[PDB]
């Protein structure tokens, strides 16, 4: 018995795997649910952390579960839970700024932008690990 998968790193009782390829926010969305996980949803500020420490270190532009695809100005993690006050201190300076239509956000740098959706980057996916 391990907590997480092959490959699947544990982090405070989740697992968390990052793609070595890119896809759209919405194809990600997808290969998160074909491998029984979701499109990172953030809940926490040490989650945040630990997050933005892999993209950082990576230098990868990186799609999180988190959209205002639906009501422009509206951020919603894709579970439903609404984009906290306590959290926006994580969006880069200058953001969200919505340039040309950007209502999907990435790790990027230091913290979060918002980018097209039809843009391939790497994902992170996060799914509870199991007891043993
Ligand atoms: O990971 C993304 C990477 O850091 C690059 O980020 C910049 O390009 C992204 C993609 O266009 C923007 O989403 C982001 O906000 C930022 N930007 C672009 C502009 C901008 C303003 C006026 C005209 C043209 C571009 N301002 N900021
Ligand atoms: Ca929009
Ligand atoms: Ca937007
Ligand atoms: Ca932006």
């Amino acid at each position: 018995c391990h907590p997480c998968p092959w490959e699947w790193t544990f982090f405070q009782g989740n697992c968390y795997f990052m793609s070595n390829s890119q896809r759209n926010w919405h194809d990600s969305i997808t290969a998160c649910k074909e491998v029984g996980a979701q499109l990172v949803v953030i809940k926490s500020a040490e989650e945040q952390n630990f997050l933005q420490l892999q993209s950082s270190r990576s230098n990868r532009f990186t799609w999180m579960g988190l959209s205002d695809l639906n009501q422009e100005g509206t951020w919603q993690w894709v579970d439903g839970s609404p984009l906290l006050p306590s959290f926006k201190q994580y969006w880069n300076r200058g953001e969200p700024n919505n340039v040309g239509e950007e209502d999907c956000a990435e790790f990027s740098g230091n913290g979060w932008n918002d980018d097209k959706c039809n843009l391939a980057k790497f994902w992170i996916c996060k799914k509870s690990a199991a007891s043993c």
